[PDB]
């Protein structure tokens, strides 16, 4: 059983709907320090891991350990009624349900029905911070000619291209113009991934988000965004 209590639940619904573009289900890991999940998406492409920890939450109460399956659309049609100042109160009992409040103008109680579903080193040699936009942008023009899109990263330069039989998309940003936030590579490092999984990773990012993007030659991506900074929400992408 537990009580948390997140301040923000519009901010909270969103994250939840940005981690789950990708899967149906999944199960929230509950403990003293924290809570977490880890899933992968249907077609076994990408990781999605996330974890926010007792930091974030205005009381953060767990008598013991728990975890808790659950349908994300099912939860999303309910944390969707959050507004942005609301409090948000998750609360388990004995009883096998999710009890969730909306605390704002005017106190509703909801219910969500507990389900089951079951549940290599990766030596990175570039690492870059960008806005949202960037990628959002970035992913929409590759999408107009290939269903892949290129990354490479050189000293204190970051490019994005994506090409067919004879159409060309490419994004060329650098540190010095301001287009990343930052960048640090050992050596030039290149690899590609698929547009459609990009494209659900970054839908819910906000234009003004922060990323971090971590990858290698020939090598899966690791993408993070952080929430009120102590919780991470971290993808792990295949190459293509």
């Amino acid at each position: 059983p537990f009580e948390i209590v997140f301040e923000g639940a519009k901010e909270f619904a969103q994250l939840i709907d940005t981690a789950s573009k990708l899967i149906d289900e999944a199960a929230f890991k509950v403990t003293e320090d924290g809570i977490s999940m880890r899933a992968m998406d249907p077609s076994r492409v990408v990781l999605i891991d996330l974890n926010l920890p007792s930091s974030i939450f205005s009381k953060y109460e767990v008598v013991e350990p728990e975890t808790i399956g659950v349908n994300l659309d099912h939860l999303k049609k309910i944390l969707k009624r959050g507004k942005a100042k609301d409090t948000l109160i998750l609360k388990k009992g004995e009883e096998n349900f999710l009890e969730i409040t909306i605390q704002g103008t005017a106190t509703r109680t909801f219910r969500v029905p507990l389900i089951d579903v079951e549940e290599p080193e990766l030596p990175f040699t570039a690492k870059v911070v960008v806005l949202g936009e960037v990628l959002k942008a970035a992913v929409k023009a590759a999408s107009l000619v290939s269903d892949s899109i290129k990354f490479i990263a050189r000293e204190n330069e970051f490019i994005m291209k994506a090409e067919g039989e004879t159409q060309e998309v490419e994004i060329k940003l650098t540190l010095e113009d301001e287009g990343l936030l930052d960048i640090e590579v050992q050596e030039e490092t290149k690899s590609a991934y698929g547009v459609s999984y990009l494209s659900d990773m970054v839908k819910g990012l906000g234009k003004a988000d922060e990323v971090t993007i971590k990858f290698g030659n020939e090598m899966p991506m690791q993408m993070e965004y952080y929430i009120r900074d102590e919780g991470r929400l971290t993808f792990l992408l295949a190459p293509r």
